[PDB]
């Protein structure tokens, strides 16, 4: 039952106004031309057998996941309309090489506005030098703007701030706080 | 058509294990006994006529909101299962006096785990001294733990860190970054 149906409408990524990109690419790549033998598209359940968790596990721990577990989560994300899990496939190898999620959050403030979040971004190690993290960040940042978000946020270590400033992000005055449940 | 149907199941707030509360209350209040003539419950569309935006507008700007706008947003939040917009009503006055949102975010990492977020917390000014922000933070923090989140996060100004440490939050090493779209 893992199939090729995308989590969200793929034309949203073609429709992204790439003239609004501010990151430097050499060579020039775009969501429509992401690089030699690469496709930038929404996640589908079939990516479970294209090494999706192999990419993700490079960011943090993915643990033990059943197929039914993965598909239950995928379906909930699709149904909400709020999740934009975006992958890069090397179509020569039939393998995911990069992933990133845009989450939309609906509010009542600012005249019932929407905000974006960048989550779970990781590029497979053997793809260093393919500019995919840059492409994913720029694409998703511009996607949220396309989806009428008033702002988009993310978290990173101070050492990596410079990277995100290139897509228009600045350091907030607010502290990021967290509680991990035991 | 604005009615009394809660955004989420209200028994979730009664079912919150309040023995796990770590905030200091004097007098002792709980989600079940939030204070004289107060009820702690999910938001319903009828709260539009109970001064919900009057409370919210004290946190930030709410702008101009149509009834149809408010109900479209409410319904999307209810449908996703991911939004826990929680209010305090003074039932003597028939008015909202406090609000806070728990957002659930579904991931694939950590064996398809869930994370919480605390958003849009505000207590009406005339309710200073009723311990409602403390009650809301503790309640929602414990609610996310109940809903099987592995962690919960929020953002605040450094000046306000001490307040949130009381519910188990610590300052992250990661910087909060933001882009506001023009
Ligand atoms: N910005 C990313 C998050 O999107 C990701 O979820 C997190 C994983 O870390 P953890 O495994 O501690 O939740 O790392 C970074 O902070
Ligand atoms: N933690 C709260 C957020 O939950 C809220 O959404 C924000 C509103 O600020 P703005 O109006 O700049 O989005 O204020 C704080 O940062």
């Amino acid at each position: 039952k893992p199939d090729e149906t995308p989590m969200f409408d793929p034309s949203l990524l073609k429709e992204v106004d790439w003239s609004q990109n501010t990151a430097t690419f050499s060579p020039a790549i775009s969501p429509t031309h992401p690089g030699e033998g690469l496709v930038l598209r929404p996640l589908c359940t079939a990516d479970l057998n294209r090494g999706f968790f192999k990419v993700l596990g490079q960011l943090t721990e993915t643990g033990v996941v059943s197929p039914e577990q993965f598909m239950k989560s995928f379906e909930h994300m699709k149904k909400s309309g709020d999740y934009y899990v975006t992958v890069v496939e090397d179509v020569t190898l039939g393998q995911i090489v990069a992933t990133a999620t845009l989450i939309i959050e609906h509010k009542f403030i600012h005249s019932c506005a929407k905000r974006g979040r960048v989550e779970d971004v990781v590029v497979s190690d053997e793809c260093r030098g393919k500019q995919l993290g840059k492409l994913l960040l720029s694409t998703l940042t511009l996607l949220s703007k396309k989806l009428n978000c008033y702002k988009i946020t993310l978290e990173c270590l101070p050492q990596n701030v410079g990277f995100y400033k290139k897509f228009g992000y600045t350091v907030s005055e607010e502290n990021y706080m967290c509680r991990r449940f035991l």
